[PDB]
């Protein structure tokens, strides 16, 4: 029910929202790095999460460093069981590189609710 | 629980949805503008929204300009207490700029529901 | 409620999930082809889906090809009421080529819910 979220390291910060009708609580980088022009990186957090069960954890781009240095956001889904540290692949889509120092946030996780009904197959969609 | 949708311009458009089981609402541009070739830009809609609570809007990419030109959509997190007017941060891939005359739809608002619970903090997440 | 799929091809494979707490089904290519450097594509995956009322299919992008080989994944958005083969346009934002046979997982359906309520006007969406 509640989001779960382990520290890895010193500086790890655990993952908060920004306001009330915030989508999404924001991810920092734990680490300082350089997302170079036209290139891509995985960032450290410094934490791995819970999500909810009935749902997925979505790294989502943060408005800011999209419209100002045209940073995309790689991936993203995190399952429900997956343990490991929470690492946020940015794709730098400008000539210019782009500096990321520790607390900054690089993202934001939104909880998203999905369904995982068994699968079955038939010739016709429709009717 | 409805869809609110504050009108800008004179040209803004109530945001609809393309069919019964249609995913999203279509957002369209309320200005002329060019997403230059490997560039990208902020599209006017003309409009504010406050998705229904519990949820968060996602401007999400249209398939037909996808697969044609080449246009992502960068950003696009819209959050439940936003009230500023919704841009749609869009990304040339390709090596040709790309035009956009006003009315077109240059996206679609899909209202995903996703949780807001709490945040604890553990040492293990398994088990 | 269950997810409902229409194999076109002979090698098209039932969407399956990696795991439990796997937050989607595994989508793969039903053909050999390469998404160019810099360049994008759309993928034959040999099946039509109906996701559950309630919710879309999202094409996800899965992590590896993401990390390893820069593997974005455009449009993505797959309604409830759509019969056609599911395509998955891929863009490849490295300066290499990248090589895709029959079989390989090359995203993820992930089954989100959202909300279609009825669309209202107003002049303030504050208070
Ligand atoms: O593509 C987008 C993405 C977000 N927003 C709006 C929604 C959100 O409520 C607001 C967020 O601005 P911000 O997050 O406060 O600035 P920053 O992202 O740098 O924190 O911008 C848009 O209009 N278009
Ligand atoms: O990556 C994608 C995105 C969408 N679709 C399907 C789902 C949707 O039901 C249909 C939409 O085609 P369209 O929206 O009618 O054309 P357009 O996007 O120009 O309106 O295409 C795919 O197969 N692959
Ligand atoms: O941007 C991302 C995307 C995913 N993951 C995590 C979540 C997920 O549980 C795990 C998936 O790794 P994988 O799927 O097992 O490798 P692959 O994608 O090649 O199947 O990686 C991240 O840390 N960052
Ligand atoms: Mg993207």
């Amino acid at each position: 029910s509640s989001l779960l979220v382990k520290k890895l390291v010193e500086s790890a910060t655990t993952p908060m929202r920004g306001s009330e009708g915030a989508a999404g609580y924001d991810i920092s980088s734990v680490e300082d790095v350089v997302v170079p022009a036209m290139g891509r990186i995985a960032v450290s957090t410094g934490i791995s999460i819970r999500v909810p069960d009935g749902t997925y954890g979505r790294i989502a781009p943060r408005s800011g460093l999209a419209y100002k240095y045209g940073i995309d956001v790689l991936a993203g889904v995190i399952d429900s069981d997956y343990r490991g540290e929470v690492k946020v692949i940015l794709y730098n889509t400008t000539e210019r590189d782009y500096i990321i120092k520790k607390g900054d946030r690089i993202a934001q996780l939104i909880l998203e609710q999905i369904v995982t009904p068994g699968v079955a197959v038939v010739l016709d969609l429709s009717d």
